[PDB]
């Protein structure tokens, strides 16, 4: 038989994972690609007629939106629950993380030493005036990080932080996460926020200009002396009306195997979720880091609050 995998998270190296799955289970993987938000809308519009078995995307904020659209069904699996850390899966078992990213401080190594960095909260301090670059508030990764800060601090204390943070922008938000790393390399900012895997992607590039940017920029995992670094997921779930629910479950279970964890995580320079699986060579030089134990569903729950806060403080 077969499963229909609707994914915004596919890389071509994942074909090896699909082929291994098929060898192990007999199930073919039919891949349907699209942007994550577009795939949610697609599955919603397909309704009860949808062939989708598995939905995969990035960011718990987006997985939460999927869940609230009613397109997922809950799955109880010993294998998923044992192998996936509780903080990286939906409390309601609607979706599950399969690789992990961190939203980190990217810094210009010539201008900034790691001893100068500490927490997310410290980024609102006046010493950083004119020195921070970050992308738009319309980006989900930012929404999820600010949601986490609202959960910790409450709206009033988080708004105080955000006002200071925005005050420190070197320029109006412009470009994607990679653009922020480039701006840090070029001296437009001294620090920026971006996901871990974008630095690794530059490190691995064959383009000399990308390598030169990676040579100039370090990454710092914040809040190590306190709650830990903000982590988020690439993840997925079984679709509400899946025509092959058993096969869908088998696929999710296969993704937590050590083989699949390596292939899937390394395909986008992300970290495994499963304990004991070795980390990608490109990530090792940055070291291990304490992860916050907050359940990542919170970042979806508070997504609208994050958007509102960012609007209120003038984060463009
Ligand atoms: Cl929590």
């Amino acid at each position: 038989g077969a499963i229909n995998l609707y994914s915004s998270r596919h890389y071509d190296t994942d074909q090896a994972l699909y082929d291994s799955f098929t060898k192990k289970t007999g199930l073919k993987v039919n891949l349907i690609e699209g942007k994550g938000d577009k795939l949610i809308e697609r599955i919603k519009s397909e309704g009860a007629n949808s062939p989708a078995d598995v939905f995969m995307t990035v960011d718990a904020g987006r997985l939460w939106r999927a869940q609230e659209a009613g397109i997922l069904q809950p799955i109880s699996s010993s294998t998923l629950n044992n192998k996936i850390p509780a903080n990286l899966r939906s409390p309601e078992k609607l979706w599950f993380g399969f690789s992990k990213r961190a939203r980190v401080i990217m810094y210009n190594k010539n201008k900034v030493q790691p001893s100068e960095l500490s927490t997310y909260e410290d980024l609102a301090q006046n010493k950083w005036k004119g020195k921070i670059v970050i992308r738009s508030s319309s980006n989900i990764y930012n929404q999820s990080l600010i949601a986490s800060l609202i959960e910790i601090h409450g709206m009033s204390d988080a708004e105080g932080w955000a006002k200071g943070f925005v005050r420190n922008f070197a320029r109006p938000p412009e470009g994607n996460d990679t653009a922020q790393i480039k701006a840090v390399a070029a001296g437009i900012g001294d620090i920026g926020l971006a996901n871990s895997y974008y630095l690794a992607r530059l490190k691995r590039s064959s383009k000399p200009e990308d390598q030169a940017v990676a040579d100039k920029v370090g990454m710092f995992f914040p809040n190590q002396n306190g709650r830990g670094t903000h982590v988020n997921i690439s993840g997925g779930g079984v679709v509400k009306n899946a025509p092959n629910k058993e096969g869908a479950i088998k696929f999710l279970e296969y993704l937590v195997s050590p083989e699949a964890q390596k292939i899937f995580s390394e395909g986008n320079n992300e970290y495994p979720v499963v304990a004991g699986v070795p980390i990608a060579s490109v990530l090792k030089p940055f070291g291990s880091f304490k992860n916050d134990s907050t359940n990542v569903s919170v970042y979806g729950k508070l997504n609208a609050d994050a958007i509102k806060l960012m609007d209120r403080v003038g984060w463009k």
